[PDB]
């Protein structure tokens, strides 16, 4: 399939060797401080070995404004917070990172302390300036769809149509082909149901010729089905992790990355990946 | 799909709502007796329950002939193990059991004693004898695929040859279409690298028209693959009983009732089973 690797400045990621796991860092912020204090470093630092130490091949770390509960938070907050833990866990930690945010200034500030993929949930739509960004440091860029209705004609017709959408803004700046991955945001502008049919068609997303990401880990419509609380969706996880690389995903997004990276390459095995 | 349930006496299972969920009964001998005490029974009984409360919708009971670090054991002797077990796990949970045995006189016995599914490892080939005993009580047959040898000419194209002999024994006893189930025999006959193919290309066993049974619970298989110990095999297992099910079984039997429960009825809600 893939005739190049995902260059990510010091680290190559073979995309035909393994399903790539990502995993998400978990940010208790102190009440004490806007960032960098030692007590949320430290436990950033400690999640991240523990998850290069279970298998994972990129860290995942995001700032107040895309990650669940928080208020929005402003950009000179969002830097405080989210700089001072990727320069820790990427010196101390010898992976990729990618940093989660949908704002230019974020995602510049952290590439310059230490980042290598970006991550953007509103792909390159809420500031288009972004893919500026991405292309000038030519780093990865996930750009997942999004949007802010669900009013669809045809959910995947309309996910794909989307996602072209995000292609043309990141082409447009100069994002080389090569550093753009996609992915379908589980969860995000899609009912329980939508969310059920979109996994159920992911094989449709690889017509666009682009690596596809995959994070339904934990999500919600896990727990729609099962009617299980959040801690409660590892098995229900498993089941969308392995119908993804089934369906031709290379990478997934996942909290329980020992059991995730078991799975993975189980699936990798059976399919004949690598 | 499936236009009829299949028919368990007392119990219905439809096969068009759910993956079934067979679960392994544990047995541990009583080295003071050849069957029939206490603490054995009690043991049988208590596991099952378990597995009833977990998900299981059939109880699979086995003899020591049949279960893996044993000898060979008599007609005679599997039946004092097997028909006690029988007896009160069928009086004592309410849900249909298959018997494991590959002994027309081991499976008559067991009927006899309350059990609804015959579980044949050697696909009737064994004991051609079976078939008649299924065709008698008119029970559900699971055919598995077996043979003496590992000298494929194409695997799946032989393994669809023989479960067609093993078809072709028991319609000629008088087996109903729909009393037949087959089973591609992971893990019997076949290479490390054999299994995994016959993984990737499960879906081929759909043409015959019967519905298919998966077996992959902890097999040396996914050791191979993840480097594992048998106690360690969980999310191996559930990658096997996930693309299993994208891939047409209606069956899947499992020691880890409770985990293999939830990642079946996720997967059955993203293909749209039921
Ligand atoms: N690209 C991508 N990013 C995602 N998230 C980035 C935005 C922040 O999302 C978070 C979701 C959960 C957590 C957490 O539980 O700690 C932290 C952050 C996806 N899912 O949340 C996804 O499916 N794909
Ligand atoms: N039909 C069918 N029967 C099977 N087994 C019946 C024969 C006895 O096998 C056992 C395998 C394991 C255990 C156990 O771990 O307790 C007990 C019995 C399959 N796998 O072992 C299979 O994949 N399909």
């Amino acid at each position: 399939k893939w005739d190049y690797d995902l260059r990510c400045g010091e680290y190559t990621l073979n995309l035909n060797e393994k399903t790539l796991i990502m995993g998400i860092l978990n940010v208790t912020p102190d009440s004490f401080s806007d960032g960098g204090s030692y007590n949320e470093v430290d436990a950033a630092v400690r999640h991240a070995k523990e998850m290069r130490d279970e298998g994972a091949h990129i860290i995942d770390i995001g700032g107040e404004s895309t990650r669940p509960g928080f208020a929005k938070v402003s950009v000179e907050e969002e830097i405080k917070r989210v700089v001072p833990m990727i320069q820790a866990v990427s010196k101390e930690v010898k992976l990729p990172i990618s940093i989660d945010t949908y704002k230019a200034e974020v995602a510049k500030q952290a590439i310059e302390a230490g980042a290598h993929i970006i991550n953007d949930i509103w792909g390159a739509k809420a500031e288009p300036k972004i893919a500026e960004v991405a292309a000038h440091y030519d780093v990865p860029i996930i750009l997942m769809h999004n949007r802010d209705n669900m009013n669809y004609r045809n959910l995947m017709a309309d996910m794909i149509a989307d996602l072209y959408d995000s292609i043309k803004i990141a082409k447009d700046a100069g994002v080389r082909d090569e550093n753009i991955i996609l992915d379908p945001g589980i969860g995000f502008a899609k009912t329980p149901e939508q969310n059920l049919e979109a996994m159920r068609n992911l094989e449709q997303l690889n017509v666009l010729g682009y690596p596809v990401l995959l994070g339904t880990s934990r999500k919600s419509f896990i727990g729609h089905v099962l009617d299980l609380p959040v801690e409660e969706r590892l098995e229900g996880t498993g089941a969308t992790v392995c119908l993804g690389i089934e369906k031709g995903c290379e990478f997934v997004r996942v909290h329980d990355v020992k059991e995730m990276s078991r799975m993975a390459k189980m699936m990798d095995a059976m399919i004949g990946k690598g």
